[PDB]
């Protein structure tokens, strides 16, 4: 997250921290995700496509820090890694960038909700907020494009939804953006998602309900003028989510 503010897991208790085990046994951070039910985390396919083996991954819930344990956290293995069959990557833009992780502890259990662990509601189909609506994004991704390290403490910020028409403009993204993607940015381009925020939540308040509107997917640079963050439009994937869960 470029700009914004540090936070803790109580302010985004559906946030899932996803790591990969290496040959040799070191564990590194991969991507964010969101808990949509006790046994299911939703994320982005591009996070996993290079290493598509479920046994390589570890999922934490209730975690506020990157490389230290948070009190009350839960650790899970990935019992099921489901990537979207129609995923594609061009140079920047990832199509159908959505993935499901079925989680299960070494004791064979799913998430027990707590003060630090809760689910996030999915939107109703094809129902998103209007352009200019302020939404929030959360993650352990880079604080500056030039940074080598990821922040040790969770961050979040606010961005505003951009219309498909505006994001479709050539000075923005041209036809790289489809109707299954959502664009969002700061009016000053001051704050944004970045590398390492992929897979994490874009949350909007719809009709009084906090709703998983987007999944962090891609962008050209981070917090660059005329280059918004691009998000998988969750309300266009409800059948795929339902069928696979
Ligand atoms: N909202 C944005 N403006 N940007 C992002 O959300 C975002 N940005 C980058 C990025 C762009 C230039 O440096 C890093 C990124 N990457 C990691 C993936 C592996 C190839 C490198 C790109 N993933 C992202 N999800």
């Amino acid at each position: 997250i470029i700009g914004g503010e540090f936070t803790t897991i109580e302010n985004q208790p559906w946030f899932a921290a996803i790591y990969r085990r290496h040959r040799g046994g070191s564990v590194t951070y991969v991507c964010g995700g969101s808990l949509i039910s006790p046994c299911w985390v939703i994320s982005a396919t591009h996070c996993f496509i290079d290493y598509p083996k479920k046994e390589d991954y570890i999922v934490y819930l209730g975690r506020s820090r990157l490389n230290s344990n948070t009190q009350g956290e839960m650790k899970f293995e990935v019992e099921n890694l489901i990537l979207h069959k129609d995923y594609s990557a061009d140079t920047l833009a990832h199509h159908n960038d959505i993935a499901l992780l079925k989680i299960r502890s070494k004791e064979g259990r799913c998430a027990q909700p707590s003060r630090t662990i809760q689910t996030i509601a999915l939107p109703s189909m094809y129902n998103d907020p209007q352009f200019g609506t302020s939404c929030e994004i959360t993650g352990f991704g880079k604080e500056q494009s030039t940074d080598y390290l990821y922040p040790e403490q969770l961050k979040m910020t606010v961005v505003k939804l951009i219309s498909h028409r505006e994001c479709q403009q050539p000075h923005y993204y041209g036809s790289e953006v489809t109707t299954k993607m959502l664009c969002a940015a700061d009016p000053q381009w001051k704050t944004d998602s970045c590398q390492g925020d992929s897979g994490g939540p874009l949350v909007c308040s719809l009709q009084g309900r906090m709703t998983l509107t987007g999944i962090v997917s891609w962008g050209r640079g981070c917090a660059l003028k005329d280059k918004p963050g691009v998000y998988t439009r969750v309300s266009h994937f409800l059948p795929w989510i339902r069928s696979h869960t």
